[PDB]
């Protein structure tokens, strides 16, 4: 079917992972230029995680708290000389500026939008993979115990998007984390408490860009006639479960390409949510959500 | 579960341009050989079936160029080309100072691999695949990916075991092992070419299997066991492989309580239909993870 999971070669960000510790406690952190950020649960001991106090545990600290090796590439004379705490990240200044800066930004990525992971353990990294920010700002990712503040990113031209530095994962195997401003995804708490999402529903973008893919590879026994507005598509959508459908280039280069319309597709996942009645589409008897336009764009052109 | 490949910064240190008159695609920088698909010699018009030999002879000593564009670019020197099978070794005389430890593999049905993929020498994506049992991939490959590298890291050492090379008559993809020999025994010439029926891999169905019932998802299990060799008698007439246990396998079975046969038994009958229920989301057989996925991801 052309459509596999594709991620950005992690070369870049490989460069710039190191290991924070503070005390006995260690995560990863990602160094760029004089900066290294880290998720601030590191200051906490695990007798204090439960409900601890970030401020009065930063107060507690100076530069000689914390340490930072690189075990990665090129050694890691690393000498912390600045620290503060923003949201729920620990902003670290050392005394070497990265050489494998990348060009980069930092940006809050969106529900239906795809990013690449970089799993990291010890700062080490083990493997990679792509995730979709679900609609209750979580992903389902593949994260155990010790792979805090693995990152999450994009590329544009030469320039990395940051969006996402790992921190939890809530009762089910679904992570969470935050952004490079502090805030969290979602708004949970870097405490370990019992913490409930929300319900998650379809992105509905997504679900129209897989249907344009089943369509350009000869997969189409779904298309009709009918229509469905998009206004009246996203009344229908908030009732069951459903994104408000929001269009964009990417939908539309392959509505000009298959030669059906964007409110053919509404109609049909109207109709292929209720269950296919036994048919196929690309393999699947579920309507899928992890594709965005752009990687249908990008992998069948 | 997620599908997950090896991060790539390594081979991504060892991807150049090769170029052959007006031919260009990937190649792999390895000490001082330059590997690379062996149809580079091959003009556009005559791919319909090509003379290696005679393009080997036509060859002097500027008709390759090799350019590193990742990383400090280069222009490296060819002083030699051998061919291999379906594959150039290039050498030239600048050793790749980024070379990995490194072996020549080559991937049993059903075994992942990562595949970086590359256009003009410049990496672009990672993904991962499993080999078919028809010795194809399920790749995402345009125009311009010839040469794109599979591997695996069996600790610090790059297991190189896929080197891409063509698109067959679906979506599916398959190239060279680096000794020369194409997965399939598919001939790098551009003709209608059969592939043969693809089957589940029996071993990746029981590890998913287990993944599930790691998970809280036990209905399926049974008291009711088939034996190895029942089921692979039964594979052959079900679009099956021939299931041959491992070590890995077992894991899953001790850390579990249920046996290698149970599920054998289990997938004689989910064959037929889930009957309405669902296992890890799904009302198909998962064939796409290995015991090896499901031991790392379910630690
Ligand atoms: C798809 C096409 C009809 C063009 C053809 N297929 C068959 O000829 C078949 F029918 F035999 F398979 C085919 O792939 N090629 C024709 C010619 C090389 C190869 C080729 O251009 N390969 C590129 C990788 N080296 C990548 C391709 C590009 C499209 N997507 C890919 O992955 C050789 C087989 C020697």
């Amino acid at each position: 079917s052309g459509l596999v999971k594709m991620s950005h070669p992690s070369g870049d960000v490989e460069a710039c992972m190191v290991q924070v510790t503070c005390g006995s406690m260690t995560l990863n952190g990602l160094w760029l230029d004089n900066t290294v950020w880290c998720p601030r649960h590191v200051m906490c001991p695990a007798d204090q995680l439960s409900d601890p106090n970030y401020d009065a545990l930063l107060i507690s600290m100076t530069n000689h708290s914390f340490s930072v090796q690189k075990h990665i590439g090129a050694p890691a004379n690393l000498r912390v000389v600045g620290h503060a705490m923003q949201g729920t990240l620990l902003k670290l200044t050392v005394d070497v500026a990265n050489p494998s800066t990348p060009a980069y930004t930092f940006t809050t990525v969106k529900p239906g939008a795809a990013f690449s992971v970089l799993a990291c353990y010890n700062g080490r990294p083990t493997g990679t993979f792509t995730v979709v920010m679900r609609p209750n700002y979580t992903i389902k990712g593949s994260f155990l115990c010790g792979s805090c503040g693995s990152v999450g990113y994009t590329k544009e031209g030469s320039v990395i998007n940051f969006c996402y530095m790992h921190q939890m994962e809530l009762a089910n195997g679904t992570h969470t984390g935050s952004a490079f401003d502090g805030t969290m995804y979602g708004a949970f708490m870097d405490k370990q408490v019992h913490q409930v999402q929300l319900t998650d529903k379809y992105c509905s973008v997504n679900v129209v860009a897989w249907l344009y893919a089943a369509i350009l590879n000869g997969c189409a026994w779904f298309v009709k006639p009918n229509r469905t507005s998009v206004v009246s598509f996203n009344e229908w959508a908030l009732a069951n479960q459903f994104t408000e459908f929001v269009g964009t280039q990417s939908v539309d280069m392959l509505a000009v390409k298959t030669g059906v319309a964007i409110e053919q597709l509404l109609y049909a996942i109207q109709q292929l949510y209720t269950g296919f009645q036994g048919k196929q589409i690309l393999g699947s008897t579920m309507l899928e959500d992890e594709f965005t336009p752009e990687d249908v764009n990008m992998q069948i052109m």
